[PDB]
């Protein structure tokens, strides 16, 4: 089901955004560590990042975050699931925002959660468009960074996933919630 939610997630991103190679991320697509990191963007979403660790030899985690463009004041789609096998230990999801309309709009528990996240994504990519230009660039940068500061400081789960300590500090600081100029 986690793999299904992943393919459904990738299909949505391919149908609305365009994939690009973010500088530095090539250091974190390692087939031996089951590490895949992929980023998309479009006019309305500056960054959409899919981080998947497939290490069932035994855990399995995924991270998905979407930042809107810099004149938009919309929330941040965020979905984080760590389960591995036989059990879902951690699950997180919301449209982290101030007040905003898109926020106000909002093996069974794994079935519904994944269906929601997949359907909440398709709906996020649609409604976020309606908020282009409603904010000033400086304040949007400040808001998104403040979210990146508080969420950059993960290391334990990545240590749990068996990722090198050096790559962890490299990934968490430069290619997870990057700051914008």
């Amino acid at each position: 089901r986690l793999i299904k939610w992943k393919d459904e997630t990738i299909e949505v991103l391919n149908n609305n955004l365009v994939e690009y190679n973010e500088p530095g991320m090539e250091r974190f697509n390692n087939e031996k560590l089951g590490w895949v990191n992929r980023t998309w963007n479009n006019r309305y979403i500056r960054r959409a990042h899919l981080d998947v660790v497939d290490v069932r030899e035994g855990l399995w985690m995924a991270h998905l975050c979407l930042f809107p463009m810099l004149t938009n004041g919309g929330p941040i789609y965020g979905f984080d699931i760590i389960a591995g096998e036989k059990k879902v230990t951690g699950a997180f999801h919301d449209f982290s925002p101030k007040d905003h309309p898109l926020t106000k709009w909002f093996e069974d528990e794994l079935n519904k959660i994944c269906t929601m996240a997949v359907s909440n994504l398709n709906n996020y990519i649609d409604k976020i468009r309606n908020h282009e230009g409603e904010a000033e660039m400086a304040d949007v940068i400040k808001a998104q960074n403040y979210y990146s500061e508080h969420q950059q400081k993960t290391p334990r789960v990545m240590q749990s996933l068996g990722l090198p300590e050096e790559d962890i500090k490299l990934f968490c600081s430069d290619n997870l919630f990057p700051f914008v100029s």
